[PDB]
């Protein structure tokens, strides 16, 4: 996260941590937890992952130095990618991580709500991107969990500003016009979490941007109420 601040303890229950132990061990991404044995994460994530078998979902985690080797961790069962997933500027960057047991939910390991039936219209003002990404385009993952407030901007605005990708309504982009606050490597997979009438609802995941906080260049994310439907389908 660039141009964000240190989160506190509790204060992003639904954001997990996702390990590779392979060949050694470091975050990759970013998750949400949105149901007692679901997260939801960007395809893009899995690029040279082998298998499940590598990797480690942590809840509850601050600091990425709380984590040793007797820190618990969720296996995870399977992977589901979109079937249309190809890269991260296209689209479909969504996936679904089954773990291997039921998480119980506590103060530091809560579900955030997918955007509401009837809501399709709600212009959403409390936006924030969360993540243990770089703070600059050259930088390393951070040890505590950083938040950034961002604007939503339209559709309109975002293909303007991507004259060479397709920006569809698949896609909500988010960002300053004069940039300095935005998502960077190792945010991916996260969400931009907005809050509407005091309830977080998961609005986007997050994609790909130009570099990271450029002036006039939004971040990309999923936008997670398009795929309602495939997510409903996939965890039924
Ligand atoms: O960079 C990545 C993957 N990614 C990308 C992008 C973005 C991204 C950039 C700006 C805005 C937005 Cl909304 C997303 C995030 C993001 O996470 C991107 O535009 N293109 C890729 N992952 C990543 C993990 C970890 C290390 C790492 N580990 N150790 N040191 N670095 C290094 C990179």
């Amino acid at each position: 996260i660039v141009g964000g601040t240190a989160s506190v303890r509790g204060e992003w229950p639904w954001q997990v941590t996702l390990h590779t132990t392979s060949p050694t061990q470091r975050h990759l991404c970013g998750g949400s937890i949105i149901g007692n044995q679901w997260i939801l994460t960007a395809a893009h994530c899995f690029y040279g992952v082998e298998s499940p078998k590598i990797l480690r979902v942590y809840s509850g985690i601050l600091n990425q130095s709380e984590i040793k080797e007797d820190t618990s961790f969720f296996g995870v069962q399977e992977i589901i990618i979109h079937d249309q997933y190809k890269m991260a500027e296209s689209g479909y960057d969504i996936a679904l991580l089954k773990l291997e047991t039921t998480v119980n939910y506590t103060d530091s390991q809560r579900p955030i709500s997918l955007p509401s039936k009837g809501d399709r219209n709600v212009i959403y003002t409390d936006c924030w991107v969360t993540g243990w990404g770089y703070r600059k385009l050259r930088d390393k993952i951070q040890n505590t969990l950083q938040k950034a407030k961002i604007p939503l901007v339209t559709n309109e605005e975002c293909q303007k500003r991507y004259r060479g990708h397709k920006i569809t309504h698949k896609m909500i982009c988010a960002g300053y016009r004069e940039g300095g606050k935005d998502a960077c490597k190792g945010d991916s997979g996260g969400p931009l979490s907005c809050k509407h009438n005091e309830v977080w609802h998961l609005v986007g995941i997050t994609s790909w941007g130009e570099g990271c906080a450029q002036r006039e260049r939004p971040g990309v994310y999923t936008n997670v109420v398009e795929y309602v439907d495939w997510i409903l389908e996939k965890t039924q």
